[PDB]
């Protein structure tokens, strides 16, 4: 049927639901305005591969990462001087998915299958924090060893 | 129930044909490669790791840009100096891979640690990969019986 081991391990995800979220306290994340040279500067010894996005005013805009700014690099063949001009959101991949802080075990494991971590922002705008797939595979891995 | 663990597993050991990518549809990179060009061949890639074997499908191991950027930044290199850089001396060949006997909680194991997990025989040749990507498209398989929040307490 595989609906009753589907009831089954959607009960056990809401048990670790709260320990999904990466808070943006400890969180690394970069500026809308801030030149994309320096980005690539700042990925390139970053332990994840793509970080968010927020502002001054801390809106979220999007996520990014080495593979969006070294696109924009090589399908428009532009200098290294040139990126030290150019600001990351003309590269930022805003198109993406975004859940409520009230989110949903169903939104997660959809969501996730498109980008490799969730954003979490608020209902005004405020990013607050992240769901991985890295921390939802710790929960998968967590049902085979009970 | 200890019994359940069981059923999630039997369930997963179905789902072979999506977790599992055959090395015959991804895209590999030479390791003799040069480190300019696959800058660019990565930029437009969907991957942000690509496997890394040699002429004869050995496998080396795995690349990304950060691996190439992070080396370029480490060695002080121009341009030039990578269109005669094999990309073999920034590939990640310190990375875990399992054997095509693999067992489903090992796999798991794996993919705990690192969200990139090659498949290579004992001989040494590169069979396939299994990502965090491609185990969710096996649970989401289940996200059609779920049902809404508020419907269980």
């Amino acid at each position: 049927s595989n609906a009753m081991i589907a009831k089954e391990f959607e009960t056990f995800l809401l048990g670790q639901e709260e320990t999904f979220l990466t808070p943006a306290k400890n969180l690394a994340v970069l500026i809308d305005t801030h030149n994309a040279d320096h980005a690539t500067l700042l990925l390139s010894q970053m332990t994840y591969t793509r970080v968010p996005v927020v502002t001054d005013e801390k809106q979220f805009v999007g996520t990014i990462g080495l593979r969006d700014i070294m696109a924009y690099q090589m399908e428009h063949d532009l200098s290294q001087e040139i990126m030290a001009d150019t600001d990351i959101v003309h590269m930022t991949k805003t198109d993406v998915a975004v859940v409520s802080p009230d989110f949903t075990i169903t939104e997660v494991l959809h969501k996730l299958v498109d980008e490799s971590f969730l954003p979490v922002v608020d209902a005004e705008g405020i990013f607050q924090g992240i769901i991985t797939r890295k921390s939802i595979l710790k929960a998968v891995n967590a049902l085979l060893h009970d």
